[PDB]
């Protein structure tokens, strides 16, 4: 009955591989249960800043907590080369893959995705916590339709309500103009990047997008040019697309201080959304996601389903030069 280690699970796929991380799909013998699970070679976060950012990402997983509509932490544990982060398997795709296939929304299911995508990202707030990475493929669904916010690499945590950070910060297309302009700022940015993502989700492309017909010419565009409206759009996304895409991060839907949160629930086009239903998972997606064969492999990239199922043998003479005191204490299993 010792804590939890590498030994301890089966690795069953390849799914996932970003930055800094290989994700794979994993099973916990003991208990049968599957859950992915994150790998970091520490050789790429012995440094300064790296360990910092290591423990954000960590805590953010905790306060997470089983929000329905975050990625949870079951536990964490390392190894001489690696931090391993045991996490919510989650299969049903993201909306990147999902605009691909459906090419646009309907008004009905954009409403459906950005209510689960507020409450998600209002929890955050509550917290302390921005996210500042909200864009379609940082986005899954759930087997069931429902959607998790995932990789909370670019957050900022442990901001009271009304402080400020000024790290730039985050994926170009979503960068929220008080960022562009060297501004200090709190939760704002995070609206703002929804605003966009709806946007994308009810237009079928990105508000920006005359850039190619020069990604600073892309900030350019965010920070200087007004954003143009389908006129296929209801009146009501009209409203909520130009209130989340207010360039005055004071003036922006959902930045209001005391009743940001509010401000969004009472908006004109969220009026059909009963918030509690929503918050229980008890308003039944728009779409149930296809999970094909044994866990649903084919909502994820082929690029990485296709891998050998297996950690790359490290060279020691690397991995001997690690300073493996600043990850004592890594060790963690959730408290439920």
């Amino acid at each position: 009955m010792d804590p939890l280690g590498l030994q301890d699970f089966d690795l069953l796929r390849v799914i996932g591989r970003g930055s800094y991380a290989k994700v794979l799909l994993v099973r916990l013998k003991k208990t049968d249960r599957i859950y992915a699970m994150k790998v970091v070679k520490k050789e790429l976060v012995n440094d300064d800043e790296d360990i910092d950012w290591v423990q954000t990402e960590k805590h953010v997983f905790e306060q997470a907590s089983n929000h329905p509509f975050l990625v949870g932490l079951h536990s964490c544990f390392q190894t001489e080369s690696r931090l391993f982060f045991v996490i919510e398997y989650v299969n049903g795709g993201d909306l990147m893959f999902h605009m691909q296939r459906q090419r646009k929304l309907p008004e009905e299911h954009a409403r459906f995705y950005s209510a689960e995508i507020s409450l998600a990202l209002n929890y955050l707030h509550e917290r302390g916590i921005i996210y500042r990475d909200l864009k379609l493929d940082n986005v899954l669904l759930d087997s069931e339709g429902h959607i998790k916010l995932t990789d909370y690499g670019m957050c900022k945590e442990g901001l009271r309500p009304g402080d400020t950070t000024s790290t730039f910060c985050g994926t170009p297309n979503y960068i929220a103009p008080e960022i562009l302009r060297g501004e200090d700022y709190g939760f704002s940015v995070d609206w703002w990047a929804l605003g966009v993502l709806m946007f994308e989700m009810m237009a079928g492309r990105s508000p920006f997008d005359i850039v190619g017909s020069t990604e600073d010419y892309l900030f350019q565009v965010i920070l200087e040019k007004q954003i143009r409206i389908p006129r296929s759009l209801s009146v009501k996304a009209a409203s909520v697309l130009k209130s989340f895409l207010n360039k005055d991060p004071k003036e922006r839907l959902g930045c209001h201080p005391q009743t940001g949160f509010a401000d969004i629930q009472g908006h004109p086009f969220f009026r059909n959304v009963d918030w509690d239903m929503m918050e229980q998972k008890q308003v039944v997606p728009p779409f149930k996601p296809n999970i094909s064969g044994e866990f649903g492999l084919d909502n994820f990239d082929s690029q990485f389903t296709n891998e050998p199922v297996q950690l790359t043998p490290d060279d020691d003479d690397i991995v001997r030069k690690i300073d493996q005191s600043e990850f004592e204490g890594f060790e963690y299993i959730n408290p439920l």
